[PDB]
């Protein structure tokens, strides 16, 4: 019963005990530690400061607020993609870096356990770490699972271009709470030389920054980027940010007549205005109205200059990157249903697309594809020519935007990744979880975020699994939780997942699962080749 109390670097923390059935170690868990200062007035678009430390114990059973966000667009994608029975509803407050700990160790002996630190999706606008329930995987695999927090939308990436603001806010947060794992994590039964980062969507495209950052040298031992990666362009700012940065400024009410004074008046206004802000920018939403190279779907990661020195493609042309081994994976149907769909408002509710349609539509893409305009035809006929059914059309653009956004993004961070000499493993996931969504047609398979359930052990949380289900996810579970701890996913009892060599061995991860060679093999170069004029 008696709760577990350990010290860390800061002050003691206060955690609670939960079992899950048939392990006889109950999992002892901590919400809410804080890894940062708050964020709060002039800490606003500055760089994360070291936590004050506490006297006393401070209770960590409660979850923290999640940061400022789109509240309701914030509590779908949590509904969407929790492993928990029950989705927790969550507080907004710009008071938001913290993390969440679930070790399955006892604590009352050592323990040097493999640490896995997840970094949750969500477009860098919305999300939080409550949202994913670390007792199955922690239970199941023993590992210290622990999930982090980091500031999101303006209050995360806004971004002048420029010394007063130069942006990247979340993912300083991201290295800040990584060398807080590294200072406080032993304590909590985990050996801080095995730390393993993993995140999807935008959390995977963090995974990927964080290997291209000097900033996070020493911070992390493996990774693994889920269905995202730094090449995922809709995320990534090249270019002139300035634009951006001056409508946020007009639309909070503030003049635009330097950097420094967007980024003054920008540090006055309230966290209620600068949610109204938020709201009224309309991000996160396809954008039908103007010029498509004007529209600006989210806030994101930008070449700061402290973050990020250069692009990912000159930093891979380089060489310039931490050789960990690094395991990148996509889904079968990326762009199948939830984001275009649930989070971006596709114009897409007849379910046949005709090829003009399908042009006007992926011209009104361009945010999320980058395709010229005088490149649109080609790209259409590539993917949607072959048949002459308009539905058949509809789905093969879905799998053209997949592709654009993360398939192909993927294979070429692999192979990058790969030719500097690091162990690089990937996978293609294929399954329709029983936990997706009523709307969800049952038609789509593999869509973005389906591995979730299985990585995060919703059969043994949620009800109503099948028993394939079930084993599906002690599979994954197992598969990566041995990456964790050896940089590589294989063991006893478990499919053969060649190393993506020269070969390009992958893992078809579903019902059936078992090695593959040449992932996107011929979608790279065409794309590749599209690009390049
Ligand atoms: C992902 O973070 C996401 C969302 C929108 C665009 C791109 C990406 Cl990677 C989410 F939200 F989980 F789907």
């Amino acid at each position: 019963s008696s709760p577990p109390v350990v010290d860390t670097v800061h002050g003691k923390v206060l955690g609670k005990f939960v079992s899950l059935e048939g392990f006889a170690q109950p999992v002892a868990i901590f919400l809410g530690i804080p890894f940062a200062k708050p964020p709060l007035g002039p800490l606003r678009f500055t760089p994360p400061q070291p936590a004050e430390p506490w006297s006393f114990v401070k209770n960590a059973t409660s979850y923290p607020p999640m940061c400022t966000q789109d509240p309701k667009a914030g509590q779908l994608l949590s509904e969407l993609f929790t492993n928990r029975k029950e989705n927790i509803p969550l507080k907004l407050s710009e008071d938001c870096l913290y993390l969440n700990i679930y070790t399955p160790a006892d604590l009352t002996k050592k323990n040097r356990l493999p640490v896995m630190v997840w970094i949750h999706g969500g477009g860098l606008m919305v999300g939080a770490a409550s949202t994913y329930d670390g007792l199955a995987l922690a239970a199941h695999e023993n590992v210290v699972v622990v999930t982090i927090q980091y500031r999101l939308g303006i209050w995360g990436f806004f971004s002048t271009g420029d010394e007063h603001s130069r942006g990247n806010w979340g993912h300083l947060d991201q290295v800040a709470a990584l060398r807080w794992v590294q200072d406080n994590i032993a304590s909590f039964g985990g050996n801080p030389g095995s730390v393993t980062i993993f995140g999807e969507s935008a959390g995977g495209e963090s995974v990927s920054v964080l290997v291209l950052s000097p900033l996070a040298k020493n911070l992390f031992h493996r990774a693994i980027s889920e269905s995202g990666v730094a090449l995922t362009s809709v995320l990534v700012k090249k270019g002139d940010v300035k634009p951006l940065a001056e409508q946020i400024a007009i639309t909070a009410g503030c003049k635009t007549t330097t950097s420094a004074v967007m980024v003054h008046c920008l540090r006055q206004k309230t966290e209620e205005e600068l949610l109204e802000t938020t709201l009224k920018m309309k991000f996160l939403s396809l954008d039908l109205q103007g010029d498509p190279r004007e529209s600006q779907p989210l806030l994101g990661t930008v070449i700061d200059g402290m973050l990020l020195l250069k692009t990912p493609e000159e930093l891979q042309a380089e060489r310039n990157f931490h050789t960990v081994p690094y395991m990148v994976g996509i889904n079968k149907q990326e762009f199948g249903w939830l984001i275009p769909m649930q989070l971006m408002s596709y114009p897409l509710s007849e379910g046949q697309l005709d090829q003009k349609t399908a042009m006007s539509l992926l011209w009104k893409s361009y945010p999320l594809v980058c395709i010229a305009k005088e490149l649109i035809p080609e790209a259409t006929e590539k993917y949607l020519g072959g048949t002459d059914d308009t539905v058949k059309k509809k789905d093969l653009f879905l799998d053209l935007i997949a592709d654009v956004m993360f398939g192909v993004p993927s294979v070429i961070v692999a192979r990058n990744h790969r030719d500097a000499g690091a162990p690089t493993y990937m996978y293609e996931f294929q399954y329709r979880p029983s936990f997706s969504s009523d709307m969800k047609p049952k038609t789509v398979i593999g869509d973005h975020g389906d591995e979730l359930f299985s990585v995060f052990g919703a059969p043994f949380l949620k009800e109503g699994a099948s028993e394939e289900e079930i084993r599906l996810s002690k599979m994954v579970m197992k598969f990566w939780a041995n990456f964790a701890r050896n940089g590589n996913p294989n063991g006893e009892g478990l499919p053969h997942w060649p190393e993506y060599n020269q070969k390009e061995g992958y893992l078809q991860i579903g019902a059936n699962t078992q090695a593959a060679q040449k992932l996107k093999d011929k979608e790279v170069a065409f794309w590749t080749n599209l690009f390049a004029k």
